């Protein structure tokens, strides 16, 4: 029960949401229907609309009008945004040329600049070129400002997802909202788009930056805007917001455009009809910059013209039913569209089988255009498993596509040209980012980034400390002028030990064997010297990594690799080798194909056995620094110590092999050389956070050897490729991905045919930042560079996505 017998009269767009059953004025209450009898007449006035002509200029104040051409007008805040254009020949904001703004130009009593964050739903990044032509307000904030080609958003790329994570700077794994549709079953509770379930406090978590804001003692106005409040008495509200006193008035405000998400949905990303609602988002970017420039704060406030997706070409027609797949189809819940997500109809149903369920959808046609997954096993990248409103399995659809339940579904649940939602990385989801004010650097253009990383930037340009998030906070300082945030390197947990020779060959007793009894003060002083490091300037370019964490490892130095090995896991944390553009592929001699050796510089009891693998025949094992890339004949006995072999299923050791023999010396040939650093991850409970020991559920039988979940690699290279990888002067260029390590290559589709035709699609699928592998692993890359810090967190967020140019 609302009793709204109360009134608005001097409440309208109060910023104190108040508690039931007192009626309610908020730019929301519509939304709850709980606004008082009078919202609407006091509130909402539309009398006149909203530009002035030459009439109204110098008008007695008429208080039913939408907004005023009055000579009070300044005074009370509330001028028409076109006022001075046409009654005081002032130009509009976007006929001025764009003159640097160096410093804040703000009123007296203005702390800090405003940040007014302008959000549109469906924004394609394409956009900014394509409909260039009919936004010339948008263009001159994009061209005067601070701008990336585009800006990535969070998966599934929905609304929802998409806004909370441009506030709490999460995945949406974390904040909770995952999707537009929910079940979570600990709450027992469904959460939809329409509806009232949705403003139950507990689906939202995180702190978002109105909510830190408040906490810190910055104001900030209400985010959030009910559909039927048009657009441009959103704007007058904000700049009414501005006109209040210094201490009742915010220094945050949010705008929200549904358009053109609206549009495009119905007619398609670049229908003819995408143009008028392209020119109405830019008029309105026009009214809030001639209406800042009126109250004298368009050289003071910080504008973020950001969007939270973009807009794909999906059709009726498009769509895979899982009933031409499975027979059970009404023993299953289906969340449909441009993801899947499925589970049991009834948890009281014991012959539900997730196992045959994936089996029923995994390559069964020939152009089939979704692939099904266990959440565990999806790209890492997509940091998207973590909650348990995110079913087990899940169905990755193709751009252009959607999935379905059965064909009633769609024709009684076309309609529509355009749709969003799929794998963050295709080109048609990507949307924009522009920064303009007196924060942001002038006429720069900066690359793509992440959405994850603007929490921590609007934090900053508010003087907030932000919660705690997973934006990199640093790596988006070459968007900023000025207020730029100056971390720190995390500090070392663990230092390493340089064991030198201390166990002798029948000491180990370890069912390895390997035909290498057939032997100089020339080059075993040589030798020696390779054990001490003295072509680890070479294999070692970046610095050790950071061991960040309490455990105990060994550094192992060897003519063509350096390693971290650890005693815990008995396997290498890491291994770093450099390959020139000149290094030859050579063959494993016929001799040692099965030689393992022990390493007499770790203890018998630290190392891995052979035997284990004998008899453990599920599980093979492959070597970090692969013998293929050996620099000599000498030097490949090295890479068959024991100390650099790791676990690996024999379907993934075709994957890692072919890697290894053809993908490393193809990138090297490519890129001038390349560093590559290889390693083990443990993600069992699939956090995205490296494990302890006691959280791994496979070891190779019979042995405390645990089995990774997956294998990484980082390839690092000159960002000017006419330099050397290993003498290079400047910005380096990096690519890594996160193989997951599976028993079958169900995955790959076409894995019967050459790895030639299948390995490096999903090498590329499978994609990384290295931030990604950081948090998997507790390692800190590239510690010593001639970088600056800020450079090297921007290195670390880079994605290399594989797609065409925009
Ligand atoms: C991306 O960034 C995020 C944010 O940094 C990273 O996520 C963080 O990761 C940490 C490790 O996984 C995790 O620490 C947890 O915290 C547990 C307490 O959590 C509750 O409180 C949180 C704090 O809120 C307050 O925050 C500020 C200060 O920062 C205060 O001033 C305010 O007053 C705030 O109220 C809160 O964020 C958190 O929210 C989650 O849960 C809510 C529902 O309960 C959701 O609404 C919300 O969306 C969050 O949901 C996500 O996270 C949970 C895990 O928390 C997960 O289940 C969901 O799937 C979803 O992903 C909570 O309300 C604390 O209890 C944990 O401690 C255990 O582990 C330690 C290990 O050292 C043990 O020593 C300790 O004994 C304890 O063990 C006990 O429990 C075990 C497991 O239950 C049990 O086995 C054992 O035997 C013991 O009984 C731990 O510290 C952060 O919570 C988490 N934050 C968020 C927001 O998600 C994320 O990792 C990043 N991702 C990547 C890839 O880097
Ligand atoms: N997060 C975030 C965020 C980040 C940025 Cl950058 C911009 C914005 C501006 O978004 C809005 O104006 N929106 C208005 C639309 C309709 N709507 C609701 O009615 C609603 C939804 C959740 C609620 N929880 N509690 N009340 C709620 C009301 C939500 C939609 C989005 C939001
Ligand atoms: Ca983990
Ligand atoms: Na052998
Ligand atoms: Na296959
Ligand atoms: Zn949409």
């Amino acid at each position: 029960w609302t009793a709204t017998s109360g009134s608005c009269k001097g409440r309208c767009f109060e910023l104190q949401e108040v508690g039931p059953p007192d009626c309610r004025c908020d730019n929301l209450c519509k939304s709850y229907s709980s606004c008082c009898h009078d919202f609407d007449e006091l509130c909402l006035k539309t009398a006149r609309g909203w530009e002035c002509t030459k009439d109204r200029c110098g008008e007695v104040r008429n208080e039913e009008n939408a907004c005023h051409c009055s000579e009070d007008c300044l005074s009370r805040g509330d001028c028409c945004t076109n006022y001075q254009v046409v009654c005081k020949g002032e130009s509009h904001w976007v006929d001025d040329d764009c003159e640097e703004i160096k410093v804040p130009e703000c009123p007296a009593g203005f702390v800090r600049p405003p940040l007014i964050i302008f959000s549109v739903d469906g924004f394609r990044a394409s956009y900014m070129k394509k409909g260039s032509k009919v936004m010339p307000n948008i263009e001159k904030l994009r061209s005067c400002g601070t701008h990336a080609p585009y800006m990535r958003p969070v998966y599934p790329t929905k609304t929802f997802p998409n806004l909370y994570t441009l506030a709490t700077g999460l995945y949406p794994e974390s904040h909770g909202i995952v999707g537009n549709s929910m079940y979570d079953p600990v709450f027992d509770a469904s959460f939809h788009l329409r509806g009232r379930e949705k403003f139950n406090h507990r689906w939202w978590g995180g702190q978002p930056l109105w909510i830190t804001a408040t906490k810190q003692g910055v104001r900030a106005g209400t985010f959030f805007w009910s559909v039927s409040i048009p657009h441009e008495r959103r704007i007058l509200t904000i700049l009414q917001w501005l006109s209040l006193p210094d201490n009742e008035r915010p220094s945050v405000y949010a705008f929200y455009s549904e358009q053109p998400d609206f549009s495009g949905h119905k007619y398609g990303p670049f229908g003819p009809e995408m143009t008028n609602p392209l020119r109405e988002i830019d008029k309105t970017v026009g009214q809030l910059m001639d209406g800042l420039k009126q109250l004298r704060l368009h050289r003071c406030v910080n504008v973020i013209f950001v969007g939270d997706h973009g807009m794909e070409d999906v059709t009726c027609d498009r769509t895979e039913f899982l009933s031409n797949y499975l027979t059970n189809v009404d023993d299953i819940t289906l969340v449909p569209g441009t993801l899947g997500r499925i589970r049991a109809k009834s948890i009281n149903n014991s012959k539900y089988d997730p196992k045959t369920i994936i089996a029923a959808l995994t390559c069964k046609k020939p152009d089939q255009h979704f692939k099904p997954y266990m959440k565990q096993h999806l790209p890492k990248r997509l940091h998207y498993a973590n909650n348990r409103r995110i079913e087990d399995i899940h169905l990755l659809v193709d751009r252009r596509w959607h999935v379905a339940r059965k064909p009633l579904d769609v024709y009684k649940k076309c309609f529509f040209q355009g749709d969003h939602g799929f794998d963050n990385k295709v080109n048609s989801m990507q949307t924009v980012f522009v920064g303009y004010g007196p924060t942001f650097k002038y006429r720069t253009k900066v690359p793509p980034f992440e959405n994850i990383e603007l929490y921590n930037v609007m934090c900053d340009l508010l003087g907030l400390k932000p919660a705690p998030n997973n934006g990199t906070h640093g790596s988006l300082n070459h968007l900023l002028r000025t207020n730029t945030f100056r971390p720190t390197m995390p500090d070392e947990v663990s230092r390493p030990n340089y064991p030198g020779i201390m166990y002798l060959q029948s000491e180990f007793d370890l069912g390895c064997t390997c035909d290498d009894k057939v032997e100089n003060k020339l080059e075993e002083l040589n030798k020696r010297l390779h054990t001490k490091g003295s072509t680890k300037e070479r294999h070692l370019l970046y610095g050790r990594p950071a061991v960040l964490y309490r455990t105990s490892y060994d550094i192992l130095y060897h003519t063509d690799f350096e390693s971290g090995y650890s005693e815990i896991f008995l396997m290498p944390l890491w291994t770093s080798y450099t390959i020139s553009k000149q290094a030859e592929v050579s063959s494993i001699p016929e001799h040692l194909t099965n030689c393992v050796r022990p390493d007499v510089r770790v203890s018998p009891g630290f190392s891995q056995n052979c035997l284990a693998y004998k008899n453990d025949k599920q599980m093979s094992y492959g070597f970090l620094f692969p013998p293929y890339l050996s620099s000599s004949p000498e030097a490949k006995y090295d890479a068959f110590l024991v100390t650099n072999m790791v676990p690996m299923y024999p379907a993934f050791k075709r994957v890692w092999a072919y890697f290894q023999r053809v993908l490393v010396k193809k990138y090297a040939s490519e890129r001038n050389g390349v560093n590559v650093i290889s390693g083990p991850i443990f993600d069992y409970n699939y956090d995205g956070l490296r494990d302890t020991e006691d959280e791994i559920k496979q070891y190779v039988e019979g042995s405390s050897i645990p089995v990774p979940t997956h294998y990484y690699s980082i390839i690092t290279s000159c960002l000017d490729f006419t330099q050397p990888a290993d003498k290079c002067d400047g910005p380096l260029s990096v690519s890594s991905f996160i193989l997951p390590h599976r028993p079958d290559n169900d995955e790959s589709c076409n894995s019967s045919e050459d790895e030639s035709k299948w390995v490096e699609e999903l090498m590329k699928m499978h994609t990384a930042r290295v931030r990604d592998i950081e948090h998997l692993t507790g390692l800190d890359f590239y510690r010593k560079t001639s970088r600056s810090y800020s450079e090297i967190l921007t290195l670390k967020t880079y994605l290399h996505t594989y797609e065409s140019e925009i």
